[PDB]
């Protein structure tokens, strides 16, 4: 049980590396649209264990992040062997989930026992391979 407000939105948001231009902040934008031509896509740099994340601003209590996949270009299988991890003020993990894939899905919803976290972040495990999300929403319990 969750609440419908989607606290990531407009947050600040960073990632390993930045390429082709897809800022971080391209996945707290209000905007899930999965092709990368309509610049809402975010993109790391081709490098090991990618990540990305957003700091909430405050402890809040995580109940859902949803993870919308890029869409276009057949490349939508980069979201692959990554792991979901929610991490306190003070930056340590408080709790992480694993992931194989979304299996052509173009959504994952990640449902998190009320953890009290301040940053989500998305870490991929492969070598040599960017990090590109359409959007990353985060909900409170309810
Ligand atoms: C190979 C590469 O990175 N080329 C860049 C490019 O992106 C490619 O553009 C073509 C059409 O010309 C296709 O859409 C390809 O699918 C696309 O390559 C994919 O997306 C890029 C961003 C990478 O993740 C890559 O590894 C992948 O295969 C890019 O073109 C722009 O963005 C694409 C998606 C598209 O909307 C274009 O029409 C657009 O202008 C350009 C300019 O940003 O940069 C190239 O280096
Ligand atoms: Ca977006
Ligand atoms: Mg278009
Ligand atoms: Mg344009
Ligand atoms: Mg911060």
């Amino acid at each position: 049980p969750v609440e419908t407000e989607n606290i990531a939105r407009g947050k600040q948001a960073s990632q390993s590396s930045t390429a082709h231009g897809g800022a971080a902040t391209r996945a707290v934008d209000g905007n899930v649209d999965s092709d990368y031509g309509h610049h809402s896509v975010t993109h790391t740099n081709f490098e090991d264990n990618a990540w990305w994340q957003v700091d909430l601003g405050k402890t809040e209590n995580v109940g859902k992040v949803k993870l919308y996949n890029r869409g276009d270009g057949n490349v939508a299988n980069r979201l692959s062997n990554f792991d979901v991890v929610l991490l306190n003020e003070a930056k340590q993990e408080v709790a992480r989930q694993h992931f194989d894939s979304l299996n052509g899905k173009a959504e994952l919803e990640v449902f998190f026992t009320a953890k009290d976290a301040r940053y989500v972040k998305v870490e991929l495990k492969t070598k040599n391979t960017p990090l590109s999300l359409a959007e990353v929403e985060v909900f409170r319990s309810a």
